[PDB]
């Protein structure tokens, strides 16, 4: 199959995803609503069970509403087991109706659906070319209180109906007892927990295992990819050893959220997404994106600065998820605002790099704030609106056109209010330009481009006030008029001559694994791929046509290696780089030193013999490592995934910058557990 293929779990690149909030869509099985007091069919009460479902979306997806739309993918509200309390909030009731509150991760949320019900989804979408996409948030439990064990289910853990502990009289140590964060401290936002959800500990043996024999479970059921909850509060080593497990396994698409206000621009944000094993949702796109065209609190300038700098912070920018709201964000539709800007908003997300994910609804103009507000049932199934027709007329172009989804991004026009980009892959070419002001029309002249000689008619064909362009040879186009608001796309599909990747996946796993390379001119014959400098041909390469190659990973040691291939007779492509080959499987260790002592500013840091240490290099030491809350300074700690069962020699580091302070005396020893976790606690070593 071709890169596009809805069979290609490594890659959403070419596709676009539609948000679904599973009980605000459509009840297609009234049978399976809740009842009493903890629903409302009329949906008035936003934080009740409304009565949406699988078989809902199911229905959904064969009536043609998300396939009319151009929509190939979707996310879907968690569906595992959740709580049946009804919980008393403020006077207000509440429940599990947004899918977060979890009791058994091997079990469904009957609300949703069963087992079967599940099943069939995944056929139905499938048949469909629509790929499925799960929440998945093994952060917590649920809503509990250590002192008053009735109050809910007490954050109870339960294991395919088998309980392994709750909240209260957890002496087993399932869950975190360290109040809640304040989001003061990344470390402080990791090891609390969120609002009073029961906040569980990675660390503990048990959860460790549990969780990834869970996601097995998931991923055997046919799942396409995962989103990942709130990856800024669980240990990044943990998760790393997450991510491997799922590769090693059945890899594949993961996205995490981690949160981003307006303005803010992270660089352990920057290093989760280029070093955990998964990418994240595009929250610095997002802010940036309301700033420009819904709050005006930014211009043009801004939205180039945030696409050139993301390009160049994120190692792989195209494996980001867009959008320009969610279920946690106040709906982009102002109800007394001009629904161009929100049109204006979607096409621009459609043709930009990256992982296109749209909030149920948007294509509705539904508006509202913070939650639950932001949470309606959909009020319309109409195809006739123009943000509908707009998804429509965009959305197909990631599959047809490879420049939109692999393509570099690069900024052909601007002033305050105008922004006109193009997109680039192989011979393929496509050129967007945007009038974000409502009243006055821009004039065009001095535009160039990379789009051969001739006519171009709008993609949007004059949707948005777009219109025909005219490109004489050199690139250069003709003068021309850009309406107020006005918004147009042009596009250049051709074959490509010379291989070039434009994405791999995964890019995290252990020798013998088989990892997918797609882009275009790769040819029909099998060629030679490599893995730094390393050749691999033959046997090894399970599958190779032009748009897709399907390899396994060579036995190289563990490291850091940048993927080419070479097309049957020498042509050698670009080069992809930051693949991780792992040591071999994972296991998550907390590793802990005591009496380190450090001057304000200087942090400690831990190296050993093995890719997973750095391998002694300073530079790519683990840290800065924590000494707040489950250990206090000058004791520190940090977990990390390392490979399971091998035996290795480590330091730790004191570092002011890149200036560093090695521990004295010889190295540390241990040897990794075969599978589960553990603790190595030892003193530095002066
Ligand atoms: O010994 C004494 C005592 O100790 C112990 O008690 C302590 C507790 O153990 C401890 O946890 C602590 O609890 C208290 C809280 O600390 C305190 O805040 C207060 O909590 C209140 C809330 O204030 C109040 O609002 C309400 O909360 C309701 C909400 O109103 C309601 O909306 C609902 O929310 C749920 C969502 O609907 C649902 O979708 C889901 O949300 C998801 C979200 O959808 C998902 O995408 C993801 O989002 C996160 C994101 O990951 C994260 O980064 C973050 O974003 C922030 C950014 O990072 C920041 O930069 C900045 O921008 O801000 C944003 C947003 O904050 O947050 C996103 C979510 O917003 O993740 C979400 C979670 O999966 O789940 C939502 C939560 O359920 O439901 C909640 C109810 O849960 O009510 C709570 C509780 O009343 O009060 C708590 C109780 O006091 O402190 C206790 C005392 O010290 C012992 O237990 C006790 O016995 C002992 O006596
Ligand atoms: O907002 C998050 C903060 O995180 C980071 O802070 C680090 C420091 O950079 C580290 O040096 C260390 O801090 C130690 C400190 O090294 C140690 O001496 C001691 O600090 C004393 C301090 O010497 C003294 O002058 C006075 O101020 O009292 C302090 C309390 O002991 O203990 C510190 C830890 O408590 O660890 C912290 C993280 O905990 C980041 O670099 C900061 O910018 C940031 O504030
Ligand atoms: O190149 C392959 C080599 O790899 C391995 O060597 C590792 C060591 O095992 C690590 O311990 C580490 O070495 C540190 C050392 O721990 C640290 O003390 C420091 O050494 C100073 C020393 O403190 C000082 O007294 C004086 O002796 O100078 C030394 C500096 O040279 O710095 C070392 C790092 O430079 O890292 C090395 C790899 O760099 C393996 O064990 C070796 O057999 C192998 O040759
Ligand atoms: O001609 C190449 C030139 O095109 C663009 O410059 C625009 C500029 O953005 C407008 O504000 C206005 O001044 O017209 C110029 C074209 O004459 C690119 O921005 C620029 O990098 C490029 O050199
Ligand atoms: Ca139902
Ligand atoms: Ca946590």
């Amino acid at each position: 199959a071709p890169d596009t293929s809805v069979s290609n779990k490594q890659n959403f690149s070419t596709d676009v995803i539609y948000q679904i909030f599973t009980d605000r869509f459509s009840d297609g099985n009234p049978a399976n609503n809740p009842t009493g007091a903890a629903f409302d069919g009329t949906c008035t009460n936003l934080r009740l069970y409304c009565g949406g479902d699988w078989q809902g979306i199911i229905n959904k997806i064969n009536d043609g509403y998300l396939t009319g739309m151009g929509v190939t993918a979707i996310w879907i509200s968690q569906p595992v087991e959740n709580i049946y309390s009804i919980i008393n909030y403020s006077g207000v009731n509440n429940t599990a109706y947004h899918g977060y509150w979890a009791r058994d991760f091997k079990k469904t949320n009957p609300a949703y659906g069963t087992i079967a019900d599940f099943q069939n989804l995944i056929a139905a979408a499938h048949a469909k070319n629509i790929k499925v996409i799960i929440d998945f948030a093994p952060n917590h439990t649920s809503p509990a209180s250590s002192d008053q064990p009735s109050f809910a289910e007490n954050g109870r853990l339960y294991d395919n109906g088998t309980l392994l502990g709750g909240y209260t009289n957890d002496t087993q140590n399932l869950f975190h007892h360290n109040g809640g964060t304040d989001f003061s401290t990344t470390e402080n936002g990791i090891y609390k927990n969120l609002y009073d959800l029961a906040d569980l500990n990675h660390n503990n043996s048990t959860v460790d295992v549990y969780l990834k024999d869970a996601i097995k479970m998931w991923l055997d059921l046919g799942i396409d990819g995962i989103r990942m909850n709130a990856v800024k509060h669980m240990p990044f080593g943990w998760q790393k050893s997450f991510m491997a497990a799922v590769n090693n396994y059945k890899p594949v698409f993961t996205f995490g959220q981690w949160f981003l206000g307006v303005n803010e621009v992270s660089p352990e944000n920057h290093k989760f997404a280029n070093e955990s094993g998964m990418s994240l949702l595009d929250f610095r796109f997002a802010q940036k994106v309301r700033q420009v065209f819904r709050d005006n609190t930014d211009n043009m300038y801004g939205l180039k600065a945030m696409l050139e700098g993301s390009a160049a912070d994120y190692a792989q920018v195209d494996d980001q998820v867009t959008f320009i709201d969610n279920h946690d964000m106040e709906r982009f539709h102002a109800s007394n605002a001009n629904r161009r800007k929100l049109e204006q908003a979607l096409a621009f997300t459609l043709t930009s790099r990256g992982v296109p994910a749209i909030y149920y609804g948007t294509e509705q103009y539904m508006s509202g704030g913070t939650d639950p507000d932001n949470r309606a049932r959909i009020p319309s199934f109409s195809t006739s609106t123009t943000a509908y027709q707009v998804i429509q007329k965009l959305a197909p172009l990631r599959k047809c056109n490879p420049a939109i989804a692999y393509g570099s991004t690069q900024e052909r026009w601007i002033n305050n209010d105008v922004l006109i980009y193009e997109r680039k892959f192989g011979s393929n070419v496509a050129v967007v330009a945007v009038n974000r002001n409502l009243n006055a029309p821009a004039s065009i002249s001095g535009l160039v481009t990379s789009l051969p000689q001739g006519s171009y008619n709008d993609v949007l064909g004059g949707l948005l006030n777009g219109n025909t362009l005219s490109v004489g040879s050199g690139g250069a186009a003709s003068n021309f008029t850009l309406a107020a608001g006005g918004t147009a796309v042009w596009q250049y599909t051709a074959a490509t001559a010379t291989p070039t990747i434009g994405h791999v996946g995964p890019m995290m796993a252990k020798p013998g694994v088989t990892i997918t390379i797609d882009g275009r001119g790769f040819g029909s014959s099998k060629g030679t791929v490599y893995f730094g400098t390393t050749a691999v041909s033959g046997a090894d390469i399970t599958s190779w046509e032009d748009t897709q190659i399907k390899v396994k990973i060579p036995a190289v040691a563990g490291g850091n290696y940048n993927i080419k291939v070479a097309n049957a007779a020498g042509t050698a492509s670009n080069v992809y780089d930051n693949f991780e080959v792992l040591s071999g499987d994972q296991v998550s260790v907390r590793f802990v030193v005591n009496n380190a002592t450090t001057a304000l500013g200087q942090n400690v840091y831990l190296t050993g013999s093995v890719s997973e240490l750095g391998n002694w290099d300073p530079a790519k030491a683990i840290g800065p490592m924590y000494n707040q809350v489950v250990y206090q300074y000058p004791n520190w700690y940090y977990d990390v995934s390392v490979p399971a069962g091998k035996t290795i020699e480590f330091k730790f580091l004191k570092k002011q910058g890149s200036t560093v302070t090695w521990e004295g005396g010889s190295n540390h020893t241990f040897t990794a557990p075969s599978s589960g976790t553990a603790t190595i606690n030892v003193n530095w070593q002066p």
